[PDB]
Parts: structure tokens; C-alpha cells; sequence
């Protein structure tokens, strides 16, 4: 068997972050940290699944807390965002549980499919798969932490500043009052307690991580797939000015076909996650873009909103762009195959060129759409159209302005 | 001749539900229950056509009843839905009469085209065609009955509750008063009578069945077509790791071409029904989605509206998804044909791959659009755009709220 | 030389209606009635060009009259329709002058290209080209005459009824007063005179004829091209169950390529006309659809408005559908070519199938769009979106209602 | 080495205008005027880069001047255009600096790629590359000068006329007062001085040139690329009725492939410039189209607005049309290759036809969209949709009308 310890494989590149996601109980797999991917299994009776049940239960408590709170105070387009957030996180937990069920099969086919690319004539690029996944994961994790850190600073400063500069109701600032104030939707159903207070803080942070891991997981998966397609393209580039034997083209076509089979298998497994992530990002991007003209009290509120908005747009763009790289990388070998000399031309090149030319090699949201650069352009155009129409809806609330600080 | 009694054919799978539709006189064919499809004929002078005339006449009476009533009370965007419903049902009767005229030719070509798939190397799947059609038909029929049952319960409870809790005009509840109240558009033109009262109830239920059978018929037809394409794909999957003789690929291509010819014949026959169903579903989905924010008096009204809305959206989605399965199943054999070894490669595979790759094998609305997964995504995007623009129109009536119960 | 007298050619099919258009000086060609198309020439110094100059001068007089009138009374979205109409008629005159300049070459290439289809193995269909063109042209001309007659009847009845039922300002009805009232935009610049009155009536009729003849000419050209494409399709259908020699396929491919070259030439010649017709039809359809909910005084006004709207929508739809018939007929031979046996298969069939599959054989608006059924569906969707957005603009004037009769 | 002095090369055609752009420090390249393109180099320590720093610094001063001014007086959808203009110009400077970095590589591959087309069997067209670039450049430069000349005349006349016909505040007209009045956003931050006054005038003119050179540069680049594709098409047209040796098709395919490689290299280098130009043009076209119904005081204001609007729309259209000519010219050789006789048919023609047919040979905005005629149609449709929705936003300000002259 191959030595999985040091090979540049996808499983080695993502397991550190898959295990990290298991800390918040995202995808409950057993033995995800094993060097051999064949040891990865899904078991309902396991510690990872138990933690997932705890997080799903507690997340449902927050969802019910928000649901009951909104009913008491009425449901408006601005309060509905909170309910959608918890609903999306709960859907993510379910989607990732199903993805956990299919992962052992996916990782097994992925490993045996990518073994040929770990040996010549394929060469490891300047930035290996582990480094590519780490940079994307750390960037998303780092930006997500800053986004949540700004959220807490913005909420805390707004709370304290309102009390301090009130010349009115004082309610001396404290951790207890802040929790009952900013998280009223929770404590309006459950009795307050410092133990519960920190639990809500941790689980809201966990919900934030889950909301961000959907996009991160798609990025790491996209990085792993476009990594091998790039290697195929690099190998083809080595044949630009040479007479190529028909055997070489047979291997290239077979490896390309195997990669396409793996993408189809991975696409089917992740079809629901892509669909959930795309709709979740579209709603929040549209929702946030509708509040760009709204007036906020403190500069920190502006900093958080624009950091949150830019990060959300950037995260959405890079999910599509990283996924679209699979499509772009597949078509990059076409330009070199078209330069094949007349003597080297054979049926295998004709077969390969036809497949690259006519096949859409990309991840898809249940085949309803394919993650390509054209789709991201279409998504941007769709968002602009929605915002132009939706901004008329928000004109009344926009002109009301910010409410009095004391009130 | 083949033994049609026990063969797994399309005619056997749909005739039980085609006959059921003939009870409400949808598609007036003679001998639809015959085991031999060659005995199915269309005759104007026949009992099925007579019943169709009766239902068409009575449905026209309801259409005129609604038309005259709206003129007396004015036509608004909310009352126009009732006129569209009866107009769509009448169009369905005409469309199905024309489809009845073409059915004998369609069922004859369908039967002789699918005979090859009833014998090896084609194998019956886990769920045969009869079971696939039954599950779809019973699900649609069962959901449609619940949708109408909720409509009657919602209407009856609203009627009785308004009278009971009025402390005002009493008009002691009775079957007679309910009929004159909720169905005023009928009795405002025809004299009331208990015999007419039940007739309106039955024919409105029949109109509901016809409105739902348009989508059901497209589903059963789509199930029958994707059934054979799936068998072709399954047969191709049996050749993944084998050296295939050129004769095998000749048969596969010929059977695939014959299936494509049948789809073209079926698509032309059903082009009007698909077009009518799509426009009918689009209007009602858009109309109902415009009333999600409206306030209803009783919880039963909310239950009916959301059951009606979700069922309508689900029915529309599954019509497109079931029809799109023909397109998806055609492209599923491409992945296996691309794995054909270099020795097994021949002109027949090249011909077949080119046809699968470049031909759009799907049902179409008069070729204006093709029922694919991309179209359903486009339909959803179009509906969202219309609702965002149309919700501005409905804002005034939305803020008026529900009227006083007694008034 | 071939006997042009009795051959089933496009020039024989269209020259009667081209001469009828010349009677209103649309396309000023010399010898359009000649049996030999080679005798058709474009000359600036000719009677047709003189009549075209006269009609253009008078149409410009009407356009300036409307422009000055609107400037005096202000320009509104409702008043701009007449200025757009006159500008479109003038643009049609210019475009048809250019098309006349290009027409000798177009007709010569068309004649030398369609000669092969006048002899076996091609057969004249049930409805020959002359009959198809006659049916289309007579339908369009009769509908346009009915539309203009309804317009005149509606205007005259409105005027006379306003005068008679006024119990107020009388201005006893007369031809002079009617002309000065309904055509004030003309006589507000030129002195009134009965000669000028009848001239204005005749020239407005001519403008209507030109506006309809743009679409009529597009229809006749589309019929002429789809005729030969259908002949090719029928010849291919004649080979469904036969072993075909390579020479037959060579001839079929050569004829198809010649037809495609002719289509490219005709599209280059008529791109400006197609673009102008499409934009004019889109604008007028949107404008008329924006007035469906408006309230008109007399039933004759409703009859005229709805006849005009339905005729305009049907004319646009039939222009698009007749043009897309070329694409449909080009693609219809693919189904039969795909059934070619393995023994009859050769390089020529592969070339022909590739051309039919990958080439878009259709008329285009300067290549910005191609007249296909997908394009008609997209046009319908775009019109729906534009109407949904614009009905908000017209809500105020819609709720203002009809003005007092006497006022 | 080839004699670059008199050869009809791209570098010779554009360097006169690239050098002119360097006067306003657009693309800081060293030795752009050298006959040999290999002498063109990019150096940060050079005079062209120094001038770019000066213009970038001063443009940033104007951007800050506008930014601070808007904050003092509030940011509105009408005031934001000025900030976008300076932001786009600054982005253009950065984009062109990066393009300057890549230009030496681009011009080197471009020169060696186009050498084959300077010798038979390729012939220089009626209008050589230098003439084609000159006509486009002079037209854009000439129209841009008129657009700015009208802007200054419109601003000066409005300023003087307001003072002269005021019967109120006089502030006798002078150069000093005009600068402090129309350019208050600058002098509200910097002290006024006649030296600064002219500097602002020159740099605003330079900013206008930079805003127009983005489109001009794309045009000249598009002209250079479609020039060689047209030569390939012309060479193929020379083989319409001849028996062609396989060697000829090898050369044609190799030259076509080399041209496609050059387009890919050029497209990647100019991907950011195309993206910036498209978004900049879309915003300004949409912004200006929103003010067509606004009322301006003097006719000169109307002349400037409509000259500015028509030029902006025309410039945007011709950028897309000139770029789309690369796509159109690539597909023009297909029609002749399809006429290749059966004896001349070979694998090379099949390879070439497949590439022309299936490859999208066009410039792209980072592959998000391709500059084709379909895209320009889509752009026009998108603009119409935005304007219809956005015109509702601008209705309030539209009905306010022009403010009092004295006020
Ligand atoms: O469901 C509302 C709930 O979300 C919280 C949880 O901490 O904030 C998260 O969700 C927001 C979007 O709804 C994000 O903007 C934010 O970054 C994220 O932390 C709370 O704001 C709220 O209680
Ligand atoms: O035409 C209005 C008419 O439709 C009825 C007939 O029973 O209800 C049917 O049509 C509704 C949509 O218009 C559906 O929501 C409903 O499920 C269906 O039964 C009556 O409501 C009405 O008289
Ligand atoms: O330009 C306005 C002018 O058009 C007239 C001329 O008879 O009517 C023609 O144009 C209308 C659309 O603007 C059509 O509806 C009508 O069918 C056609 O006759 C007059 O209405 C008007 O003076
Ligand atoms: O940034 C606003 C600034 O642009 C100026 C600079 O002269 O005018 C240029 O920009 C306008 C669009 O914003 C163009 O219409 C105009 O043609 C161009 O000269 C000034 O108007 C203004 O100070």
C-alpha cells in the first residue's frame, strides 16, 4: 500500500481543518485524523455524532428562542435575518451529517484516483496541496474571527455607550445586563444564568463558525480538485514542442477521465452543501447590501457592517472563483492540445479535445447551475437587479433615520 | 404478437390513471383499458367524448358564472384568479381532446419502440415502470385531495365561524346559505337548488382534478420516457471494464436513436399541454406567493394557504424535475462512453457520443424552452424577480389588513 | 437559361407584393415585375425613387407637424407614440431604400441558388412557395386594413358622439371640423384645405402600410428561405431506410451549404430591417400593453384597442416564428441524418451533421440576436418584465380615469 | 532580423498614440517610440514613471478634494458621480501601470506572432493597420476634445449667464471667481491661486483624456487582433474553388492557432482594463440616461448633456463592437472551410473547423464575460432594465424641476 504519511494527498491537506470543524461538531466522522483514509468511517454511535447532537439541540434552542421572540414582537424583514441565520446553521448541521455519511466513500475514491498524480510524469507545483488549503483555511478562519470580534466589540461598545452617555436610565453596565439586553430573544424564554450566558456566547460563536465553514469546505474541496486538473494541464504543457506517442495521450485521457469521474462523484456528494451555501450567501449579501445607506450611531458600527459586508461578498466571490477554477483549469489544457503537430495527432487527442471542449467540468448545485466564472457574473448581475428593486422597499425605513439614543 | 398482458410497458402503467381521468372526462379515448395498445382509438361519437362535452359545457357555465359575477362587482387582480382557473380548466379540456386525437398514434409508436427494452440485455430496474407511475400518481392524487379537502374545511369553518361569533346578522348556518354565500358567482346567474348545489360542488372538484392532472400526466409521460433512457444507461454501465464489439455499440446507438425519435414524437404531441401547464403553474405560483404576507382570519385559513402554496410549488418543481430527468438520464451514459478503451473505440461510439453530447434530449414547450434543470433554476429566478416587482403593487392592500369579521 | 415564367421561384412569389409596396414607394426597384430577376435593378433616377422621395418628404412633413405640436403642448410618454411612429416610418423608408440598393445582388444569388431545388430529387410541397407567400401577405394585408378601418371608425364615432351627446359646445359634425380636430398636429402648422385633408388621410394610411410591410417583408423572406430548407429536409427524409451512396450525401451537403450561404447573404442584406422591425414592435407592444387597464369611453374604442393590440402581438410573434422556422427546418434534418446506417456512414455525413449541429442557421439582427423560438420566449419574458416595472409608472394616469366627455 | 521600420506591424500602428498617452502619463514604458519593439521596457526609475507619479498624486488630491467636499455637503446619488470619476481615473492609472509591466512581454509575442502575416500568401487589406488605428484614435480623440470643449463652454456660459441676468448678487464675472465657484470642491481644501487654477484645469482635462483612453486602448488592441484574423479569413477565401493541398491547411491552422494564443496572452494582460472600462462605462451610461428627462437651464447645457450622452453610448458601443469583431472575424472563415471539396477534405480542416466552431475567440473581462455582439445586446437589455427600475428612484427630483436662477 502507498505511504499515506508523506504523500501529497487531499486527505492530508484537509483533515486538520476537518478535525477542527469536528470540535464544533460539523461533520461527525470517526478517525478523520488517521493517515490512511480507508480508516475514516461514519458511525451514529460515536463521540463526533454525540457532539453534533448537542450542538444541533442547542442551536435549535436558539432557533426556537429567536422564533418565539419574533412572534412576541412581530416579524419584519429586518428581524427575519436572525431566524434565517439559525435556520441556515441547523440546515448546515443536517447537510454536513449527510455529507459525513457519504464522505468515507468520497475520500476512498479520491485517494485511489489521485495516486497516479503523486508519481511522474506529474510534478508537485510550487505550492503543494497542503499549503494551498492552509492559506485558504487560515484566511477564512482569520477573517471570520475578526468578523465576530468586530461584532462583539460593536455590540459591547454600543451597549456601554448608550448607557454612559444617556443622562437618563442608567442600569450600570455589567455582563449580566448586557446579556439580558442584546440576547433578550434567548432569556425571554429561558431563565438567566451566568452559565447559560457564556453558553449562548460560545454557541453563537460556534454558529458563526458553521456558517463560515460551509464556504471554507467548498473552497478546500475545490482546491483539491483543481489541483489535479492543474497537474494534468502542466503535464500537457510539457509536450508543446515534441512528437508525442499515442501511449502518452492514452494515459493523459485516462487520467483526465478519472479526474472527471471523481468530480462527478464529489459534486453529487456536495450538491446539497453547494446549494445551501449559495442560497445562504445570496440572501445575506442581498440583505446586507440593502443596509449600506442606513445610518448607524457609532463609527465602530460602520466598521463592523462594512467589514461584515466586504468579507461576506469576498467570501462568496472566492467560493465561486475557487470552484470555477476547476472549470478554468480543465479548459487550459485545450490550448496546448490544439498545438499538437499533425504527426502526433491521433484518435486519442481527438477524443480528449472533444471531451474538454464539450464537457462542462465544474461543481454544480444539484445541476441547477454550474460554478463557473459566467455564473459569478450572473450572480452579480442578479444581486444588482434585486437590490435596485428592493431598495424601493427599504426607502421608508431609510428616511426614518437612527432612533434617539436614550429612547 | 407480444404478450401485452404482463409486459412492463408504458401503456399498462398509465391506463389505470388515464381511465380515472376519463371519469372526469379529460382525454376521451375509446378502449384505453385494453391490454393491446393498438385497440386504443379516438372517436367523436363515443361515451368518453359525450362525458367530455358535458363537463366542458358545465365548466363553461361556471366560467360564465364567474365572468358575469366579476363584471357586476368589478374585476381586480385578486378576483381574476377565479376566472383564470376556469379558463385554464377549459383550455385543458380542449388541449386534452387534441391530445386524445394524437394519443393512438403516440401509444402505437411508444409500444413498438419500447419492445426491445423488455428483453435482454436490458433488465427491469428495482422499481418497474408501473410502480414508478403509481407512486407519482397516488402522491399527486393524494395531495390534490388533501388540498381540496383543506379548501372545503377552510371555507366551511370560515363561513360558520363568521356567523357564530358575529353577535350580529345570524342567518343560522345551513347547507343552503353556505352555497349561496361562498358560490354567489354561480347562483347570481342560475336559480338556487340543492341538486344544482351538489352539482357545483362536484364540478368544482372535477375542475380541481383537471387542473392537477395536467401536471400528473406530464409526470407519468416523463417517467415513461426517462425509464427507457435509464435502461440504456444501465446497459452501457455493464460495459465499463470490457472490450466491446462494434455490433454492441450499433445496437445501443440504434436503440438510443429510436428513443430520441419517440421523445420527439411525444414532445410534439404534448407540446401544447406542457406550454399550458407551465404558464398555468407560473401564474398561480406568482399569484399565491404574492399573498404570503397577507393576514388571514383563522389558523385553518393559514393551513390551507400554505398547504396550497407548498403543494403548488412542489407540484411545479416535480413536473420540471421529472421531465428534466429525461435530459439528465441521456447525459448519464456519456460518462461511461468516455471510458471506452482505445481498442473498443470505433465510429459508432464516436457517433453516439456526438449525439449525446450535442443533442438536447428533453421535453419542450413548443421548442420555446426545454424542460431541464437549468430551466427550473431560471423559472425560480424569474419568479423571484416578478415577486419583488409585484410585491410593490400589493403593498396597499397588504397594509389594509383583514376586514372586520361582522362586516 | 431557365424558364423563369413558370418556375416555382422566390422572385415570382414575392414580386406582386413588392410591386404593391412600391405603389406606396417602399423599396424603389426598377423592373421588379420582370419574370427574369436579372432585369431587376436599382436606379436613383427612376419613377419608383421619385415616388419614394415624394412619400419621404410628406412623411417628414407629418413628422415635423407632430414634433412642433408636441413641443407646443409638451412631450409626454403618451404623446411620444405618434412621433415614434412617424420616425419609425421614415427609418423604414431609408432602410428599404438601402435594401433596394442591395436587392439586385440578393435576388440574383437567390435565383441561381434555388435552381437546383426546382428539379429532382427535390419535389414541390403540398403548398408551393407562391401559395405560402400569398397566404401570409393576404393575411397581413387584410389584418392591417381591418386595423386601420377600426382606427378610423373609432375616431369618427368618438368625435361624432362627443359632439352629439354634449348638450354643450356643438360645432355641428363635418369632415372639415373632424380633420381639424383629430389631426390638429398637422393643421396647426399647415393651412387647412380639403385637398390637404385627403392627402393627410392617404399618407397616414401609407405610413400604416409601411409599418406593417416591414414585418410582411421579413415574413416573405423567411418563407422563401424555410421553403428550400424544408425541401432539403424532405429529400433527406426520403433516405430514411435506404443504403445511400456517398455522392447523394455530397450533393445534399453542397446544397445545404449553398442554402446557408444564401441565408448569410440575405441576413447581411436585411439585418437593418430586422433590427428596426424588432425594436419598433417591442416598443409598440410594450406601449399598448401598458394601456390594457386604461378606461376608454365607447365600446368601439375598446374593440379598436384590443384588435390593434392582438394584431400587433400576433404580427410580432408570427414574424419571429416564420424567421425561426428556418432554424427549425435546418435542425429537422439532423434527426434523419442520425439514423443513417453504419454502412452508409461516411465523411460527408459526418461533415453535414457537424454543420447542422453546431451552426446556428437563422436570421439575425446584425448578429446581436438570432431569430429563433428561444429568442421569442426571451422576448416574451423581457416584455413581461418591462410591463411589470412600467405599470408602476402608469398607475397615476390609470387612476385618474377617463376625462369628462364635454370637457 | 526583420526591418521594423516599414513593416505593417501593430507596434508601429499604436506607438504614436501610446506615446501621446504617456504625455498624460498613462502607461509608463521606456522606449515606446523605438522602431524595434524589443527595445520597449518597463522601469520604475524612469521619466515616464515619474510623470505617472505626479499625475497620480495630483489626481489623488482632486479625489480627496471631492471626497472632503461631499462629506461637508453630504453624499447624494448625483454628487457621487464626481467621486466615481476620479476613482475610476486613479484605478486606470494603477491598471495601466500594471499593464505597462506586462506590455514588453505582450509586444514581443505580438511582433513575432504577426511576422508571418507580413509576407505572402497574406496580403495587406485596403486599409492597413496603421490607418485603421489612426481613424479610431483620431475619432475618439477628436470627439473627446469636443466633449470637454462643450463641458467648459456649458460651464462658463452657465456661470456668466447666472451672474449677468441675475438682477441680484453680481460678483462681476472673472476667471478667479469662476474657478472658486465651479471648482469649490478643490479650493475648499487648498488655498486659491491662479497657478493652482490652471493646474486644476489641465489635470481635469488630463483626467478626461485618461477616462477616454481606456476605451481607445481597447479599440486599438482590438483592431490589431481582428486585423490578423481578417487576413486569415481573406487567405481562406482565396481557396474557395480550388483543390487545396494538406500543407496549406497545416499552415492556416498553425497561424490561426498562433493568433488564438496571442489573443489569450493579450486578453490576460488586458483583462483588468476591460473589466474596469466596462464597469466604468456601465455606471456612467446608466447615470447619464437617468438625467435625460431632467430640465436644464440653457440650450448649451442640453447640447453638452446630449453630446456627452451620445458620445458615451457610442464610445461604449464601439468598444464592444470593435472587440466583438475578433469573434466575428474568427467565425467568418468557417463559412469558407465548410465549402472545402471532398477531395481537399483532410484531418487538418476537420481540426481547424472544430476549433473555429467550438472555441470562443474573443476578449474577456477576466473570463466573466466575452466581448461579443451577444454581450452588447445583453448590455443594452441590462441597461434598459436598470433605467426602468432606477427612473422610479429619480422621479421625486425630476418633478422638483430646475431651481431659481438667482437662488
Ligand atoms: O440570528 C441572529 C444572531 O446572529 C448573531 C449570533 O452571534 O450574529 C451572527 O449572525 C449575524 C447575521 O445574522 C452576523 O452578521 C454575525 O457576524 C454573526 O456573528 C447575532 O447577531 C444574532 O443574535
Ligand atoms: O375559480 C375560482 C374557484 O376555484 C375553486 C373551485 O373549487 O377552488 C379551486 O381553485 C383555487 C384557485 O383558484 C384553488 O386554490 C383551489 O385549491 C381549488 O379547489 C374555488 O375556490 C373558486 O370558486
Ligand atoms: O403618429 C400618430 C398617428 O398614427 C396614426 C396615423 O393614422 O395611427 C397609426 O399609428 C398608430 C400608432 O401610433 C396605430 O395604432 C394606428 O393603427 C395607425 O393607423 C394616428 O393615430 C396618429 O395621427
Ligand atoms: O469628478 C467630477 C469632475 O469631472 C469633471 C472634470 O472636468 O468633468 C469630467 O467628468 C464628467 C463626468 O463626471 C464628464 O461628464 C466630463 O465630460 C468630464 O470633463 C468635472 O465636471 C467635475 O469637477
Amino acid at each position: 500500500l502507498p505511504n499515506y504519511t508523506n504523500l501529497d494527498l487531499f486527505h492530508r491537506a484537509v483533515f486538520p481543518f476537518m478535525f477542527l470543524a469536528q470540535c464544533v461538531a460539523i461533520m461527525p466522522l470517526v478517525g478523520i485524523r488517521e493517515s490512511n483514509p480507508r480508516r475514516v468511517r461514519f458511525a451514529y454511535k460515536s463521540i463526533p455524532m454525540f457532539v453534533t447532537l448537542i450542538f444541533m439541540i442547542a442551536t435549535s434552542i436558539l432557533f426556537l428562542s429567536m422564533f418565539t421572540h419574533l412572534l412576541k414582537i412581530g416579524i419584519t424583514a429586518k428581524n427575519f435575518v436572525g431566524l434565517v441565520f439559525f435556520g441556515c446553521v441547523l440546515s448546515a448541521y443536517v447537510v454536513f451529517i449527510r455529507l459525513a455519511k457519504k464522505w468515507p466513500a468520497v475520500v476512498r475514491i479520491w485517494t485511489r484516483t489521485e495516486i497516479p498524480f503523486t508519481k511522474p510524469p506529474y510534478e508537485i507545483p510550487k505550492r503543494n496541496l497542503s499549503r494551498r488549503v492552509q492559506l485558504a483555511a487560515l484566511a477564512i478562519i482569520g477573517l471570520s474571527l475578526g468578523e465576530h470580534a468586530l461584532y462583539q466589540v460593536s455590540a459591547i461598545l454600543s451597549y456601554t455607550r448608550r448607557i454612559q452617555m444617556c443622562a437618563n436610565i442608567t442600569t450600570v453596565p455589567s455582563f449580566n445586563n448586557y446579556m439580558q439586553t442584546n440576547y433578550d430573544y434567548v432569556f425571554q424564554l429561558l431563565p438567566y444564568s451566568p452559565i447559560i450566558a457564556v453558553l449562548i456566547l460560545l454557541i453563537n460563536g460556534a454558529c458563526t463558525f458553521v456558517w463560515n465553514y460551509m464556504d471554507l469546505f467548498i473552497m478546500m474541496i475545490s482546491k483539491g480538485l483543481s489541483y489535479r486538473f492543474e497537474q494534468i494541464t502542466t503535464r500537457i504543457r510539457k509536450l508543446e514542442h515534441e512528437e508525442v506517442c499515442e501511449s502518452v495521450f492514452i494515459q493523459i485521457r485516462e487520467h483526465y477521465v478519472k479526474m472527471c469521474e471523481l468530480l462527478e462523484f464529489v459534486d453529487s456528494a456536495m450538491s446539497s452543501l453547494i446549494l445551501l451555501s449559495c442560497v445562504n450567501n445570496l440572501y445575506f449579501v442581498c440583505y446586507q447590501l440593502l443596509n449600506v445607506f442606513n445610518k448607524l450611531r457609532w463609527p465602530i458600527n460602520y466598521i463592523y457592517f462594512w467589514y461584515s459586508l466586504l468579507y461576506l461578498i469576498g467570501r462568496t466571490a472566492f467560493v465561486f472563483l475557487t470552484a470555477a477554477d476547476i472549470n478554468e483549469e480543465s479548459k487550459r489544457g485545450l490550448g496546448v492540445l490544439r498545438r499538437v503537430s499533425s504527426r502526433s495527432w491521433c484518435v486519442e487527442v481527438e477524443r480528449l479535445i472533444f471531451q474538454m471542449t464539450t464537457q462542462t467540468v465544474a461543481l454544480s448545485g444539484k445541476k441547477f447551475y454550474f460554478l463557473t466564472r459566467r455564473l459569478l457574473f450572473g450572480m452579480a448581475g442578479t444581486i444588482v437587479t434585486y437590490e435596485l428593486v428592493l431598495l424601493q422597499f427599504d426607502e421608508p425605513n431609510r428616511r426614518k433615520g437612527l432612533q434617539p439614543l436614550c429612547a
